[PDB]
């Protein structure tokens, strides 16, 4: 009924050439979404198998997730983790302007919009990560039950905060499907740079692209 | 197992249409933007997910010029004496030739766009044999090649399985369709070295990803 605060602490113990910096940003929180879902409630009692295919299922939107949070500070750019600001203007002329635009208006925009606090930033990420229908999964029952117990708690946690607003909630979970959306998109962006012999060779990142 | 099952037409068929939207200088940046599209394109093709990450760069840096002239002279079906580019202009012969490139473009309207025409080949039939441009096994570098044989092996199984069911009364469909693949491949080698032309002469297109395709891998 509510984890919550387990989530928020999960949050706040992980975190602080435009293409090249984000690479290199993401490489690093990649690393640290490790020690993130080891603090999320049952995830560490999910067995070794299933942890790794979660998180390489979602990797890519939990990461996003993060960033465009953070970035609700700031305006038309977004804050890396290694402490670099990006403008807009620097994504147009690198080549990436409009999965960019995409991030900052269906996402940091609306986060923006409605002042997401971290609580339900953490809670969509713990939703994210619990997808039982990955590929590969030994007990997908499980996890579908983990996810569910997610949504029961953070509903719970909208009420008991924004009790005026019968619908916050629903409101949350549409930022679902953008992510989901800009998330594939980014993995295509991903492919294309190795595609035109741009790869980031230096990163773990490109490791995440191979087929389970 | 069923030709079709191993390599279904309607999942390729499906690949296609996810995908489906100075004369150079226009041509050049159609180019660029389904030169994008084309990671999405064979992410769906069945199979080609499956292969080492290396192979299924190789195979796309292999055929993307085929891939993506296939593409526009199918579309171009709808129009005369001129192609449809995917950012939604038309360009005619007469400024193909006004630029200089008029004798590579009639090569394009005459042995791609008039026998599809004309053949009447349908947007799967299309999808069928950029699926076998695709799994070319020959491509140097491959980490397997032997299953990306396999893989075209499937694609011609199922496309002919596909000419039969659909058009019985035209035996000779999937041989006529297989003849585009010489006329593709030769007009493809060929606007390579257009493109290096380009280049050449201090015309190269600025800013599109066109260019970095022809570096040697
Ligand atoms: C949005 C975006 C991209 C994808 C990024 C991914 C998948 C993760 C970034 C994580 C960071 C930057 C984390 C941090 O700083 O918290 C690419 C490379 C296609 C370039 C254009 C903009
Ligand atoms: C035929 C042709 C050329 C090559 C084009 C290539 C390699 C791709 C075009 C893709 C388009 C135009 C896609 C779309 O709109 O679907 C060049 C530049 C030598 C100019 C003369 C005519």
């Amino acid at each position: 009924d509510m984890p919550v605060e387990r989530i928020l602490e999960a949050e706040l113990a992980v975190e602080p050439d435009p293409v090249t910096n984000i690479c290199q940003a993401a490489d690093k929180q990649l690393f640290t979404l490790v020690e993130w879902a080891k603090r999320i409630p049952h995830f560490s009692e999910l067995p070794l198998d299933d942890q790794v295919i979660l998180l390489r299922a979602g990797w890519n939107e939990l990461l996003i997730a993060s960033f465009s949070h953070r970035s609700i500070a700031v305006k038309d750019g977004i804050l890396l983790a290694t402490g670099l600001h990006v403008h807009r203007n620097s994504a147009h002329s690198a080549g990436v302007g409009a999965i960019f635009d995409r991030v900052l208006t269906e996402l940091v925009s609306k986060m923006r919009d409605m002042q997401m606090d971290k609580t339900e930033l953490g809670c969509l990420r713990a939703i994210v990560l619990f997808n039982p229908d990955s590929k590969g999964l030994s007990n997908p029952a499980e996890v579908e039950a983990l996810r569910e117990k997610v949504y029961a708690s953070l509903e719970a946690y909208c009420k008991h905060k924004y009790p005026e607003q019968p619908g916050r909630f629903a409101k949350l979970l549409l930022r679902l499907p953008a992510l989901r959306s800009i998330g594939l998109k980014c993995l295509e962006h991903l492919f294309f740079f190795k595609l035109i012999g741009d790869t980031p060779i230096d990163t773990f990142l490109m490791e995440m692209l191979e087929a389970p």
